């Protein structure tokens, strides 16, 4: 014994592991490391639920041998074929002697691409497939593009578990399984930041599988990241991805994001800044050089109003606000949303142009002021003064925009 | 005059004119994933006052917030609670700016002050624990707070209005729009605040018993601190509580934290197996590995352990550098005395980490040492080696919950 | 005292800083710091050659004081208004009681902007003005856009010296002064990277102030950053730049620049690699989770060839490919150079086809395959394979270019 | 089969079979700014041959790299010269690939081959300093380097082509499409062998005399190193001369390093005055903070350093961790014993740092401590301090000046 057996509801244990370490994963910022989450049901046909990526794989096997012998093992249900639930199996997948894989046509499809897996023995369920595991049956829902084609939730009917898999997750490392157990803020914020960063593009897949779960009765979500969910802290977490799927998740709040080489695009930033707070908005600036793009998605993701800014460099704006811009363009996090811009020129003006062009067609923000704000060189109280008057009018629109698509 | 700031009244004319350090990332040593800021105060009275400067970059922006509450040339007090330079170093170049104030603080921080910046020609009034400054309506009195965290540290008190002003006090490195802490999640404020008190007081327990003595004189509704947000009713509360929990050592949980460092791993299986042991105690437990944490997350964690454990393969006949310096900083901030501590790693031929961080623990962090023996290997664990990692966690985990029950609350 | 003075060569002196510590520098990642080169010169009318950066005023005027009295200097010539030579005249320009601040209009009117110097005396100099200083004369050679509007370099025609500010420099932290007296090959490394990071796009105005140079004696190459230049070194400088102005600074070198998430496009691109070492190139991978935009600049200024690859990620390139390609774009270091483009993608292809589009309309690259190679999910020995042919194919057109292009 | 890896033979009937890892920044704690490689080689003879192999996630390019060479159930020896994971530990998982291989090492290689990775099945040839292994038209010895850098650390030695297999010995942590020092800027790849060196190989010269003296006695024309590039003519007797000179403490340069950390900057421009002082002295001069160096680059240039200087401000009670880790680096890798070393350093309340730093340098480190007071200021330095900065560094070049000459090659 060098595992602690994790029973969480009656006869559903954790046996995932805890990537402590983890700092970039896919290139999110993971500064909280994350977990890859697998559940084992002690039934008649004794089930694992998912798997974890590939370095883990000897962890999570002894973690399954210790509630059941591996050649025990009736069915692996597997979610969703991306590798940080998956790809053990490409190594390990014979472990499991007398297992049927369980999945969706499209899982296995992405599972044989991926890992091979040649010699498994598959069962291909559906939207309408019930599979009897004993006491407990399981119901399969499949959520394409939520975010993957092959993205799945498994349901227990009996236990009101769902197994959400990437749904509800959070990255986040901790000895905890439960979002009570840890301070709900704390995973609530997290569960955002995994909201804006991941599933940003797929609010439309989001409402069909919130309306399928809406028809079933869920006492937890077993998630595959992070801690799971129940009672009271599950309700928040389904309000917060109900607001988001229908675009009512948004603070009066401005978030501005930029970089700056010498500091004066900086200086407007927070007189803009000031004048956005003035209005009664949270404000929050961003700097490239000290931020990344894991935040600036969190932060867009729920501000009312945006405004992003760089000085001209090489006849453009600042590679890390390309890289911010193109991220945000990607998750549609902005999309409909006021959008500001403005920026500091040595004698030509570009980086503004551009920025503004991005937003408009790229993000397809509302970018109410194409000329933005721009200077040559240097700021002046004057300028100050304007981007403050620009500020207040951006906190204003933020505070419309939110009260436009209010809860 | 263009306006450029929003003037930001907390409470009735009392004016935040600080500024919020969104992009600080290190500082001091003080890795600062949140920013920070430098709160300085104005008030509108009589002899209209300002309280605390801030870091010389931003010097003008500090200026602007207080010009656009009163002219500079109509400030008749600045008063500085503490000399270090992210509450004061805008002193050096442009104190001259404030033509008719007179500079107030007890002598330990005027001394310091001097050497810090000059400040040749500045006008100062010298005051103690038994000066009231009148400043109208309002009357101010000064708490040295000497070592909490230097020896200049000052709180300064206004009767009338019940506010503390705590300067470094009470603070964390946050940086946001808002001013209280009722405004933002308080559980995540009170997370930064026990960071800072980890970091910066960790070896200040007996002054925080002094200075909270003192505190617990007079009556405060508003603590207005120099970092960070402010505190109000409830969540004013919880910061008390904490720091006062602390100062007696009563602030531990049940959790156990493990730091180590690993080159090709086999520690760091080692260390899984043991925090699953602590685990099954009951015990929250948390693995900090050095190339993916910091100083100040150790700090963080070890505070509020009840118990911990450091790790390291022998690396050129000693403990790996990254352990080396979070020994030094755990044991300069005296967050593990007394606490229950074990020590484990690998090794290729002559077994020297182990002994090196046992001896650290012991003789200088002053921890509980109970097994001098630890767990070594040669290269690689095997599963009798895991269970043997676990067993000695479920110990170190009833040992942390032995620990905390102690030292309860 | 507590500087040493350091005569470079007769009556002239470097009174500048080293910056051991700085590391980010406008976006340019400064991996060996970096100096910022001020000069004395000792004669009838005392002259310093630029100021610095305002952290570094005191040692700057510590240092000219060690030569000279500050109220007896007669002339600053700025050769450019840049904080990094420019910013601690803000505050500090008054301790020259009795100079006149010498330089072209453009440069003084940057100065004011930047930094208002109201109460300085000017001499505004130009192309045909002679400053006579005692023994020494001053011109002045106005380099527009090399890099700024206001960049000039100062000539002193008896002693032969170019006071040539950013031309010529590198970010390198040293105490010595001169080029030789280091691994020469180490200085021409950061030499080109200064040179493909900041002038890139500038070839140009290179050719008109190298055409300058031509028609004067220049014996040494005082620069503003890092070490200076004489003799043999001097001349492998001055080729690098008569090469590069002219196209003609290319090697025999395939660099691929890319992300990826799961490594199927890391494999790919390993395979792809190899086909091109094949050829006899040299080939660099370039990983943006491991490497920055200033090296990823300073391989494709000299590659004969490129590849940039990324999976799609939301409909798109990943942002860290985006930020590349800003950057390359702007500095105009692959137009007119072979360019391929390959990747993985899930469900739609969007990657590799917005990676072409920016390659050949955005970087006026030489983009010979439209279709590059995109596969869905994983790779497989058939897909290496055709990776490594492309590879071939990719160092084949590299050596045409070079010899295309050659010297 | 497809064909998707480039044959690359090095020299007659011998091919390069490893990998380029172009990502790795972070090995075992080295700060691997430019990458590495793992280096294996293919020989083509009677009996088809391989050396070492390369870290697990780059065994399937290893393979493919091997079988488009020869098939793998045709390879009848690999030659293991080191069990580290980084030449070893695609083994684990894949050496049954190897059908008709037989393993050829040495008993302490064996040994822990065996504890790291299993290889429970696998066929062995054990050997000697005394054994020869035909292979065909070539025959290979072995050279044992134990403690160069572990005590399984083997080289492999072909008479007939006269090729040294030195594995980690002459290696650079660099990732090159180039397979030879030659091809590359040679100052370029001296400056990585250097920095390897210094990191890796610092507390075993006498190891290194060992191995020299073994290798003097025949002749070599290639060094096929298993990290970086490889060696040949002029380049190769450059490589030789530096390991010769390091060996025998003849490795260093007129040439100062100061290694500090700072809060606010005063030590930092203590630094400054003391680094201009000793550049007086025709040394050259480095400084390396430690929030913008690492490890190994103090080991770089502590390395090839006549004199050194550690600095800190007091930072509770003690020095920054970040010295106290630099310190721990050194004193491992016995960097700086015997040579001049001088300690300074600024504090607020109680001079901590600079004795801590002292008593380190002379009893860990054993370095030539000559001035055990140091320079120790108050919160500020004046222009006085500076001077005598200066003064303390003019004397400390001189010192530099004459352990080089002392010590000279
Ligand atoms: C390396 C560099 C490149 C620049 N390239 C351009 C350019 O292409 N066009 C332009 O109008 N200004 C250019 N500039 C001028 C900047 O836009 C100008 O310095 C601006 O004031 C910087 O704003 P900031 O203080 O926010 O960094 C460049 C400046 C630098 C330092
Ligand atoms: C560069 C390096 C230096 C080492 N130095 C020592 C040493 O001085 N003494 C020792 O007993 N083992 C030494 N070792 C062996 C390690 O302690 C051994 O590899 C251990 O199993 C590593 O533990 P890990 O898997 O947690 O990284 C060294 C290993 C490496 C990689
Ligand atoms: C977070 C994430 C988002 C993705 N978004 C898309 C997408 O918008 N379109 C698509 O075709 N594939 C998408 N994919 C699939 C990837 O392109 C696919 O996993 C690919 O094999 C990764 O290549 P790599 O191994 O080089 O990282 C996504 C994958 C991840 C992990
Ligand atoms: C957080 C912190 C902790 C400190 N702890 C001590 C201490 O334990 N003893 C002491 O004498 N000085 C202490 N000091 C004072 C510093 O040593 C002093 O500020 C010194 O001038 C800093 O040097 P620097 O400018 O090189 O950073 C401390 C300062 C700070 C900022």
């Amino acid at each position: 014994k060098y595992v602690q057996d994790q029973e969480m509801i009656p006869g559903v244990y954790w046996v995932g592991i805890v990537d402590w370490m983890v700092r970039i994963f896919h290139g999110y910022h993971t500064d909280e490391g994350s977990s890859y989450n697998s559940y084992f049901i002690d039934d008649e046909c004794p089930t694992v639920i998912d798997s974890v990526k590939y370095p883990f794989a000897e962890e999570w096997l002894s973690r399954i041998a210790a509630c059941c012998p591996l050649d025990k093992i009736k069915y692996v249900v597997m979610n969703h074929a991306e590798g940080d639930h998956a790809s053990s199996l490409k190594d390990h997948y014979h472990k499991f002697t007398n297992a049927t894989f369980v999945c969706t046509k499209k899982c296995q499809e992405h599972l044989k691409i991926l890992y091979g897996m040649e010699k498994a023995t598959w069962l291909i369920v559906d939207d309408k497939y019930t599979l009897k595991i004993g006491k407990r049956t399981l119901k399969f829902i499949p959520v394409p593009l939520l975010h993957w084609p092959d993205s799945t939730f498994t349901y227990c009917p009996e236990d009101k578990i769902l197994f959400s898999n990437d749904g509800f997750g959070q990255h986040y490392a901790t000895s905890r399984r439960w979002a009570d157990e840890c301070d709900v803020s704390h995973v609530m914020h997290l569960f955002k930041e995994y909201t804006a960063n991941i599933l940003g593009l797929f609010s439309a897949q989001m409402r069909k599988a919130l309306e399928v779960a809406s028809t079933v009765e869920i006492k937890y979500i077993l998630s595959a990241h992070g801690v799971s969910w129940r009672g009271d802290a599950m309700g928040l977490a389904i309000a917060e991805y109900d607001r988001w799927s229908k675009g009512q998740h948004c603070q009066k709040k401005v978030t501005v994001v930029l970089d700056s080489m010498y500091g004066t695009t900086h200086r407007m930033a927070l007189a803009l800044l000031d004048g956005a707070r003035s209005t009664g908005c949270e404000t929050v600036l961003l700097e490239m050089t000290s931020s990344d793009i894991t935040k600036v998605a969190l932060h867009t993701y729920d501000s009312g109003a945006v405004a992003f800014a760089s000085p001209t460099l090489n006849n453009t704006m600042m590679p890390s606000v390309a890289a911010a811009l193109n991220y945000v363009r990607g998750l549609t996090l902005i999309k409909g949303k006021p959008a500001f811009a403005f920026g500091a020129f040595g004698w030509s003006n570009r980086a503004v142009p551009d920025i503004v062009a991005e937003l408009r067609d790229g993000c397809k923000a509302d970018v109410y002021d194409e000329k933005g704000i721009t200077f040559k060189f240097n700021y002046t109280e004057e300028l100050l003064e304007q981007a403050y008057n620009a500020g207040v009018d951006l906190g204003k629109r933020a505070i419309a925009y939110c009260e436009k698509n209010a809860p």
